[PDB]
């Protein structure tokens, strides 16, 4: 039955594999990457008329009928995203008259205007002179002086937040202004009567910070700020020490962009670091077939290659398949062997993790390290010395990274401080990196491959953590993937692998939940709204990936030979394309709950395969 | 008569001009650059059989009958240069047996062996494990803590010294060892009965540092060195901050190589600085036509382009010559507009100097700045705006560099501390950058063209400086060019340009000295020995450059219509090659009096033209 689905899915995946032997699907986010790029180019005085044209095509193409832009496809209009897209276009050429510019302008107005957008948006606008700097939460160079164990030192923030904060402290330190030509000034972003509805600090504002901010803004005004020259040079130095191999910082868009702005502020355009940073940008860009161009928020090669392998194996290919080997060898050269920023909490831990992207040695993550190691543990390579070797370093590093509660975070250990969540500046997404159910589940499944189990103290501490986190309805939240369908699938699949008894009550209470959310069309789906309003948990249009996820939670808990189970397999079988692929016009990836969503291009192909591979196993 | 000669020299130079519009002659030094590269490659584990071949044919081709290598051509065998070339070869393939390995080994031994070589040589050997680290002068990371105004802080050393010291402090901090395979171990460098005759610190040993070093080597042995981790990172960051545009450090070989070694030590072979630093190396290499390969100690494009222009103008071509304009435009894009290290003594000085090489913004020198500005002054470029403007910026940067005595140094102001000259480590060449007669003369000659006479207090302070420095026999020492013939030509040619009276006594006492040293063959020549033993001042085989120098001192002081004057012009007119060029198998350039000599390829072509250009003027 489904067997021709598996055969077609396989050959397809294999067609996607690059030569070097890895898979790499583009990462989808939202138009702010491109809009901010347009502005970075203006700031760095490096505008390419031809590029802008491809950009403008994309920006419009992405705009909706109502004239707004959202975070995920089919999502509510977003103010920040639309403001930034609006200014981006008006600068590229569009006149505030044109139908498209018209619609958006009226939406931005209906919302209270520029005064209702996040810090980043008002800050970007501050940079081109269309918004007062005095009204932007202040982050000072001096933060560089807080020691390792101090409230708010840069190591209390999550990896991604950290590097951005440092880059910005230099920029906010000088509060520079790169004027836009009159042609693109956007005063009209203020023309509204609607009351400005401002978003506050992610975790609630303490009148303390509010005051501290006001304090910092006045201080900024003095004629002399002692040791500030130093604070800066401490930041710049922190920056130059980490710049990734591809010229980026952390392999993510934000700190990368800010770090480049920062060197321009510091008159260092002709310094190796600035040059590598500038030209490394091109690797993240993507030429869209319909004429546009988009910039990736980050890149997922290692991650794609990792899942790719596991799916093709669970799906059937021999552990020594000449094509799967190209991948194994490739993954081995990827392992990171030097102290990262994680070393600050675990100095006697031996380097051995992996990154999400190509070259990013200072920021390996537990999620990637686990999937890559586990994946290797399923292949038979030529240099069995290295495979054995690599797997252990990664493994010992994963265990070394386990946080206090028994679960794993993404980049750091016990990055659970609650302090950063209240600063005025922090009003967008997560800012700390605490342990999550999904990353933890992926670790356990990994250990479980090697056979470790409920008997080992490390694994019990974890399962205790998962048991305590389980939601009332027996579902598990999905931190890096949308959402409860993602998390529950991950946990139940893991708990099954670490020997736990699939019959337990809390486990059953979970599968019931999964069978209970199947759409009429057989498959499962969960809309990104499930982070905002609970009435959406497990509800949403069916997707090949989210179906595949619910399928694993069932196949894992024994219910493989079920109705909902066989009904779901039908969905994947029916909806597959003639080439073996799958379509998925929705986002199933999560950047930050409620604020940033991602589209993982390979999920639609890999997971359906991995689920079908495991179904063909239960038989 | 001479006109056909000049006419040909002019067209020859014009044929050497690269496309972009600049001239660039290879810089010749000695085989240590290549021998050290071979070792750098071993250390960094990046050996290319094919290069080692070219490097071997080259080292061999440079060895002499007696089986030794010298600093300059026709110079006395050099122990350091030979030891290093010996080890280089033995590593590439040569067996201690073969004729070359034999003759050199004998020389080496007859000198006391490895124990008689400079610090660098014993240090390089220490790095591959053929010499104890404990016996090498120690320079610690901690030197990084001495403040701006403290005995021995890194800013008391000259630009070139400084960067090397920083790079090394990190290396000496770890005292790493990269073992050579048994095949190349060189124990035989110790097998000698001759008493090891060690060279001491440049200015002299103080029993203090002699103690303090033992001090350090002792502290080096402890189990704990507080704040050293941070002393190191200071040196690391210091380096990351100043890395040149081409990935080098200071555009010179020493700090560049040591900085790379230092990064490797710190597992930073995955970092942007090191990558760019490593691939930058190819630009300095040179493919030799006989199948050899040599690495330049530094590169002189700006410098060549500068004189090139001045010679072609003094010779005749229109100040608006479409060919010189390509050069003018090029030189304008070269001007450095950011605070260098010189800013540490002159914070309110506006950047406007130029560098010796292509991209080296942190280290512009007065010599280049002066020649480039002046040469531009003799042109008419299509952008009288930028031309007028740069000259002014550079002018001021020159003016603001004028040291305490009125005379300029190369890279820094009053870099006259006498302290560094006594450290055990400093036993090779200069280590500070005090003002010299030649740089000062080139500055004066620059102002001169604008129209600035002896009225201006600026000028006078300088001329006072020169007058006081003049040697007993009316000659002027040559710091960056060999030697008294160089200096004296520079001075007298300058004093003439700043309005001074060519008839004065001290001036005449100079020209007489010129006339008095003319070699019978009509020209002038000065051997590099004139730095070691006074007998050679103004003595040595006649060269096209040195002749042209003595010719300017004469044309300047009125004696253009003289015997020695027309006799010298005869020499150039004749010795000139059929293509228009000139040959010059000797070095006329000075790296460090007595220790490091350079061969400026373009000197043989540019100066004879410039001297003939000025003779065709006095008529
Ligand atoms: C799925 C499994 C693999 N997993 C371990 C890696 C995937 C997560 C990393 C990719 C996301 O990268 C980011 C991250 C953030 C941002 C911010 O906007 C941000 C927001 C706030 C701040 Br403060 C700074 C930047 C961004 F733009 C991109
Ligand atoms: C005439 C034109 C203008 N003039 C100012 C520029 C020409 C001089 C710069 C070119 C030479 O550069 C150097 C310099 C040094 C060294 C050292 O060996 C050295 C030895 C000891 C130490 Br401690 C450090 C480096 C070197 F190898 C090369
Ligand atoms: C430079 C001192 C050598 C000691 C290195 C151990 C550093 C441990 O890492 C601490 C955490 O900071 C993250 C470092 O990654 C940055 C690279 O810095 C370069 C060499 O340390
Ligand atoms: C990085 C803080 C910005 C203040 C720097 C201006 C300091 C003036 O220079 C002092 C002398 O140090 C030499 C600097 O050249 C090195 C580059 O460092 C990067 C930016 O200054």
């Amino acid at each position: 039955a489904y067997a021709r689905t598996l055969d077609r899915a396989v050959e397809y995946l294999l067609s996607c594999q690059k030569d070097e032997g890895y898979w790499w699907g583009p990462l989808l986010s939202n138009v702010t990457m491109e809009a901010e790029y347009v502005l970075l180019c203006h700031i760095l005085d490096r505008v390419d008329r031809d590029r802008m044209e491809k950009i403008r095509r994309y920006l419009l193409h992405e705009q909706r009928e109502d004239g707004t832009w959202a975070l995920y496809p089919g999502g509510p209009p977003d103010l920040d995203t639309t403001i930034e897209a609006y200014v981006a276009l008006k600068y590229i050429g569009m006149s505030r008259d044109e139908e498209p510019m018209q619609k958006a302008l009226r939406f931005i107005q209906s919302q209270g205007g520029i005064e209702s957008s996040r810090v980043f948006t008002r800050m970007w606008l501050a940079l081109v002179g269309e918004y007062p700097w005095e009204k932007v939460p202040m982050v000072p160079p001096e933060i560089m002086f807080l020691g390792k164990r101090m409230p708010l030192n840069i190591y209390e923030f999550g990896s991604w937040a950290r590097a951005t904060v440092v880059a910005l402290s230099i920029v906010m330190s000088r509060q520079p202004v790169f004027p836009l030509p009159e042609r693109a000034r956007v005063p009209e972003l203020y023309e509204t009567d609607v009351p400005p509805r401002r978003r506050g600090a992610k975790g609630g504002g303490g009148w303390i910070f509010d005051a501290l901010d006001r304090a910092l803004h006045g201080y900024q005004k003095l004629s002399v700020h002692p040791f500030r020259r130093a604070a800066e040079i401490r930041a710049l130095d922190w920056l130059l020490e980490r710049q990734a191999g591809d010229g980026s910082w952390g392999g993510i868009q934000p700190p990368w962009f800010y770090a480049l702005i920062a060197l321009k502020i510091l008159d260092m355009t002709q310094h190796p670091a600035f040059i590598k940073g500038w030209e490394g940008l091109e690797l993240y860009g993507v030429e869209l077939d319909y004429g546009g161009w988009m910039f990736q928020a980050s890149i997922s090669p290692v991650w794609d290659t990792g899942l790719a392998v596991l799916a093709l194996r669970a799906a059937g290919l021999p552990a020594d398949h000449d094509r799967l080997v190209k991948a194994g060898e490739w993954l081995l050269d990827r392992q990171i062997t030097v102290p990262g920023d994680w070393a600050v909490k675990r100095p006697n831990l031996k380097p051995g993790g992996f990154a999400f992207q190509f070259d990013n040695v200072y920021y390996p993550d537990v999620d990637d390290t686990a999937v890559v190691v586990w994946a290797l543990n399923t292949l038979r390579l030529p240099d069995e010395r290295r495979r054995r070797d690599a797997m252990t370093k990664g493994f010992r590093w994963i265990v070394g990274m386990q946080s206090s509660n028994g679960g794993w975070g993404a980049y750091d250990v016990d990055n659970t401080s609650d302090l950063p969540n209240h600063i005025p500046f922090c009003d967008f997404g997560e800012v700390t990196d605490p342990p999550s159910e999904d990353v933890t589940a992926h670790v356990l499944e990994c250990f479980g491959s090697f056979g470790y189990d409920d008997a080992w103290k490390v694994i019990r501490r974890a399962v205790e953590y998962l048991k305590r986190e389980q939601k009332p309805d027996g579902s598990w939240f999905g931190r890096w993937g949308v959402n409860y369908l993602y998390g529950t699938g991950a946990v139940v699949s893991a708990l099954k692998a670490v020997g736990i008894d699939t019959r337990e009550p809390y486990i059953q209470k979970a599968l019931d939940w999964v069978e209970q959310h199947q759409n009429p069309d057989g498959g499962w789906g969960e809309d990104c709204r499930s982070y905002e309003d609970p009435a959406y948990a497990g509800k949403g249009a069916s997707t090949p990936s989210q179906t595949a996820w619910a399928l694993m939670a069932l196949i894992a808990g024994g219910r493989a030979e079920s109705e909902a189970a066989r009904r779901g397999v039908q969905y994947l079988v029916e909806t597959q394309r003639p080439d073996g692929g799958w379509d998925e016009p929705y986002y199933t990836g999560t950047g930050f709950p409620g604020d940033f969503y991602l589209g993982y291009t390979m999920y639609r192909h890999v997971f359906p395969t991995l689920a079908l591979g495991r179904y063909k196993q239960a038989i």
